[PDB]
């Protein structure tokens, strides 16, 4: 399995932060669901800061007794979709959410990420 | 026109047949808009037609303004459609993005999961 997107994840679970950015195209982009575009797209050179955010909030998240649960990565062609949602220790939802990916000879040129909401 | 029952939704909403696209999904199909309390709000196949009712009255006025929506391809595999979408002023800004995740069954759409973007 030679996907960016695999390997993305691979480097999140070992912590293994820049190799997770390296899996990002030199014009890749990280665009979040909340923001002005609607959304926010953090550009490369914000996405190891970003990272750093982010599994921040994982390891605090799991600490409380949540859970990420990922659905099937699905691939074709130059897109992958991947559904996720983090559960609490309750199993009530914290987030739902799919990321949609569009790939360019072997990285990341765009992680588009869509979420549900509450009201 | 293809016979996969997102391309029939699509067409019968288009055409003005209500009917027509509610019965694409199947009798124990649900249409989860992207807000509500689940996060997300689960409609079951008896409220689609109301709710349809009321999304094709906004897309009417959104359109009379303008604005116009620009669907991506339909991507197929296993048993889903992916669908990106957006919705554009008549200066191409950007009002409403998100995809639908299509979970078909039978011939008809068992879910159609609605994701979005979101301002704060
Ligand atoms: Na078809």
């Amino acid at each position: 399995d030679t996907s960016p997107v695999a390997a993305f994840f691979a480097a999140c679970d070992a912590d293994d932060l820049d190799a997770a950015a390296d899996c990002f195209a030199p014009d890749g982009v990280w665009i979040v669901a909340a923001g002005p575009e609607p959304g926010h797209t953090y550009h490369r050179k914000e996405i190891p800061g970003f990272l750093a955010e982010i599994i921040g909030k994982r390891d605090e998240l799991d600490a409380a007794g949540a859970r990420m649960v990922y659905g099937d990565r699905i691939v074709v062609a130059d897109r992958e979709f991947l559904e996720f949602r983090c559960e609490s220790a309750t199993g009530e939802v914290l987030e739902r959410g799919v990321d949609v990916f569009t790939l360019r000879d072997g990285k990341i040129l765009v992680k588009d990420v869509f979420r549900k909401a509450k009201l």
